[PDB]
């Protein structure tokens, strides 16, 4: 009982751990480096990106979280040891919270905690991403009441209705912050003739960007090539425009906001119209996204306190109930 149990969050972007009675004690982000002919991952985390800025030559960057049996196990193995600064002298080893993305199948799941324990987990559970937002959103989970949690990430979106410690109905669509970037750069293409990378489609995102109602959010000059003559131009765009970019984005979100509520018992879809819809994730911060919800749904939401955050603290949290997924792992065997 010496060495204290662990909460991961292998984020797309983000990497957290959350160590039990420490909190947060690691924010790195999921990035791998690979020796380029071997294939061979060389560093982790903040020690990939401070191999990567030494540009060493015969390096891969990479991105893996969107895992792969050996590179699961190679992350977990870095961020296991470097989050347990001391040991436990009967017990070296922690039991590893896992948060994994909702739908996971029960083969996929047996891998994750195979590879955690590869990693050096004394034994590994897995908590769904929604249920882990739920939790660390501080929703009343455990309670025989309806929550809903709208977790909007990278690569999707995941809308769980939760009651008495599990998700009751749910839904995910491969829609969320990676798709708002593409819509962004798909419409100024068209537009403008205007080709835009990654980095500046983020930062239109991030600066203008919202979800309806843009008024007095502004413009922004951006930059990309022209197609016709393969140059650079310079553009001024309008947060008005962004929102028309974004908007069938954002109403497939509310769909499926929609769609989980028709599939919920009547009276836990009541106790949210009461209580209030709770959005999470990066893309939760979407300038508007939660009025937008609101208005085509007739229900309250709100943005979670920590939105980023969330899901990481739902993992950790949930070391204290693990009787729980004990037993869920138990039924996927």
């Amino acid at each position: 009982i010496g060495t204290k149990d662990l909460g991961i969050d292998l984020g797309t972007a983000n990497t957290l751990v959350y160590v039990k009675g420490k909190g947060i004690v690691l924010r790195e982000p999921s990035v791998v480096a690979i020796q380029r002919d071997t294939k061979q991952i060389v560093a982790v985390g903040n020690e990939a990106k401070n191999m990567i800025g030494r540009t060493p030559g015969n390096i891969v960057a990479l991105r893996p979280m969107k895992a792969d049996y050996e590179t699961t196990a190679t992350m977990m193995k870095y961020y296991i040891r470097k989050a347990i600064k001391t040991k436990g002298l009967f017990a070296g080893k922690p039991y590893v919270m896992v948060c994994v993305p909702y739908g996971i199948t029960a083969v996929e799941e047996r891998a994750v905690i195979d590879a955690t324990r590869q990693a050096g987990a004394r034994d590994a559970y897995t908590i769904e991403e929604p249920f882990a937002a739920a939790i660390g959103a501080n929703l009343p989970v455990w309670e025989p009441t309806g929550s809903m949690v709208v977790d909007i990430g990278g690569g999707t979106t995941e809308v769980a209705v939760i009651s008495l410690g599990g998700i009751v109905t749910s839904q995910s669509i491969r829609i969320a912050g990676d798709e708002m970037d593409e819509a962004i750069i798909q419409y100024i293409r068209k537009s403008y003739n205007l080709m835009i990378g990654e980095r500046t489609a983020e930062a239109i995102k991030m600066e203008i960007g919202s979800a309806g109602n843009p008024e007095g959010i502004g413009n922004m000059e951006i930059r990309g090539r022209d197609l016709l003559t393969g140059l650079p131009k310079t553009i001024e765009i309008s947060a008005e425009e962004v929102a028309e970019a974004l908007r069938d984005t954002v109403y497939a979100i509310v769909e499926s906001v929609k769609n989980t509520l028709e599939k919920t018992p009547p009276e836990l879809a009541a106790d949210i119209m009461d209580r209030g819809i709770v959005l999470t994730g990066g893309g939760a911060l979407l300038r508007n996204l939660d009025k937008v919800i609101s208005q085509e749904t007739d229900m309250p939401v709100i943005v979670a306190e920590n939105p980023l955050d969330c899901v990481a603290i739902g993992t950790g949290k949930a070391l204290d109930h693990i009787d729980l997924f004990k037993n869920k792992a138990r039924d996927h065997r």
